[PDB]
């Protein structure tokens, strides 16, 4: 591992001030740092784990989080630091936008279909680039990537569960029937992703025991089409859901797709007072972006450094 | 011709001033709040509200050259992001918690190692490189004129100000072609260079302690000039001295002072001595990790 990119944290160093939720596996909370000699405090995201670990097991959390400390792409969240208390305590950037389903529902009535593609495609970016680093996530869903700004959404919580090993109805067929997770099982949760933005978050499979998903799966049942998507979105999300799981779309592939869509959203989302949506724009973005979001935003092959000697 | 998408137009119910920071001979700079439509985060920024209420007039040349502020793009550079044409004009650039350079040395006088000292000369040389490319000089270089973005990251501000508005006179900083005929260059930028150095180089004390404003060129004209600093070797003063000649064109350029503090902060114990440099904090990999993930993303 590069070590140097997973801070180990004094206790002293960071304070929780505010729960901003809880998980499968803990509690997150709005907190800050004080760097040691310095006046000032810097906002951030703690996770406490729910249950006390063993030094042996924190090894075997160390070991992963340095891993997870080593991404590096705009569409996906780093792992910062980590406190290695009785209880063990993880640090990550706060995003004060939160996750993207809550941002989804907030927002219902005032987000349009250039927003909800580009979100979709980026998405498929964060993925694509875990897939290329050979991570797998298991837990991709709307409540699992974070908003920096509208304009720009990262994945988080990739890793946690397969370390601390259950939302079943983001699952892949063969994950719940047998435990296999691969990024084609990622696929499927994408798919249903995609899902939860196009009904600006409503609840999949909603008042469907999980116990019983299993069985609507085998029989060919799946999520309805989304009243603002056109078949040709619908389409590609019922690909992420077939059970051959090598023919399920790539998310190489779905960039690719979800970027062409993008190109003319309202030909492929139909959705109440598009006409009259936000649209993301360059003076709006270039202020986002140089107050509070300055990492480098460019696909790698297109940026400026890609060539340059 | 600017790209003026680069420069934010800001209407008054965007944003908030919430609380001083400080201030300067143009305005009052505030913490600041600005709210986004249709949304419920409040971002922290920074805003400058100038002293004296402008003309529509005079408001159409400081819009003209806030484009131009709006333009820079080097990462020892500040740039200018907003603007609110109120009856007193309201500037916005991002928020930089940890203040000015020289109230961030005069608080730390006694935690400082030569790896920061010569890491911020050299970021500062880059930074004013950066805006001789662009064609710009700032008039007003000095170490309250430098901002810390983080401990290991400055960056250069208020550069073009006082040629906008001005009509306070940091003479103490100023090449002796300045004062005596209002002359300011790129290479009168590299004297007033000189003496931000020395004041880093004193932990931020004041240059010419004990003698009077007025008095100045003569004692330049004379010959006369900052000390040496005890920390610095003959090494560190001979470029410090370089920047203070009577010629300009015979002072350093910019590009050619980044080569030589980069030399220096290579082996920055051979060319600053501090009691127990040994023990002082060194900036690390880890803590540059950290901290750009947190507050600095921008690329280096
Ligand atoms: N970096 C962050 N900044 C702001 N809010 C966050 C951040 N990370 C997580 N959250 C929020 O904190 C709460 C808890 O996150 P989390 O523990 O991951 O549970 P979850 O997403 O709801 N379910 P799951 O991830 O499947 O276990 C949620 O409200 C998140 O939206
Ligand atoms: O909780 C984890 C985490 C913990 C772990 F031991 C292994 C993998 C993880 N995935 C992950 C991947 C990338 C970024 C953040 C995380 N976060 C979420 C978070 C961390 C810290 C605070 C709040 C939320
Ligand atoms: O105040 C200015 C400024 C005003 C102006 F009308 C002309 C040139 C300027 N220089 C400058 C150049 C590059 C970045 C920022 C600035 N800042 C500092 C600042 C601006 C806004 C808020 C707080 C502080
Ligand atoms: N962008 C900023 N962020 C935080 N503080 C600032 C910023 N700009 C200026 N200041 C503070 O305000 C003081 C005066 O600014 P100025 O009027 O530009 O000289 C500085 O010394 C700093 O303490
Ligand atoms: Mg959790
Ligand atoms: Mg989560
Ligand atoms: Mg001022």
């Amino acid at each position: 591992p590069n070590q140097a990119l997973l801070r180990i944290l004094k206790e002293t160093e960071f304070k929780k001030i505010k729960v901003l939720g809880s998980g499968a596996f803990g509690t997150v909370y709005k907190g800050l740092w004080i760097p040691e000699g310095e006046k000032v405090k810097i906002p951030v995201a703690i996770k406490e784990l729910r249950e006390a670990t063993s030094p042996k097991a924190n090894k075997e959390i160390l070991d992963e989080a340095y891993v997870m400390a080593s991404v590096d792409n705009p569409h996906v969240c780093r792992l910062l630091g980590i406190c290695l208390t009785s209880t063990v305590q993880l640090i990550m950037q706060l995003m004060p936008f939160g996750c993207l389903l809550d941002y989804v529902r907030e927002h219902k009535d005032n987000i349009g279909s250039q927003y909800l593609l580009n979100w979709c495609v980026q998405i498929a970016k964060g993925m694509n680039y875990l897939e290329d680093r050979r991570l797998v996530h298991r837990d991709l869903a709307a409540r699992n990537v974070l908003v920096k700004t509208p304009q720009h959404v990262k994945i988080t919580d990739f890793g946690l569960a397969k370390l601390l090993g259950v939302p079943i109805k983001w699952m892949a067929l063969e994950s719940i029937l047998h435990r296999i997770y691969t990024h084609q099982s990622d696929v499927w949760s994408y798919g249903v992703t995609v899902w939860e933005l196009m009904t600006f978050g409503s609840k999949p499979y909603d008042g469907i025991p999980a116990s019983e998903i299993s069985s609507i799966l085998e029989k060919g049942e799946r999520l309805p089409q989304p009243p603002i998507c056109t078949i040709d979105v619908y389409m590609i999300m019922r690909k992420c859901w077939m059970i051959d799981a090598d023919s399920r779309p790539k998310f190489r592939e779905l960039i690719i797709e979800f970027s062409k869509m993008a190109r003319d959203p309202q030909r492929y989302l139909v959705i109440q007072g598009d006409e009259r949506m936000h649209l993301p724009s360059p003076t709006d973005s270039n202020f986002y972006r140089a107050l509070m979001d300055e990492e480098d935003m460019d696909d790698v092959v297109d940026a400026d450094e890609y060539l340059i000697p």
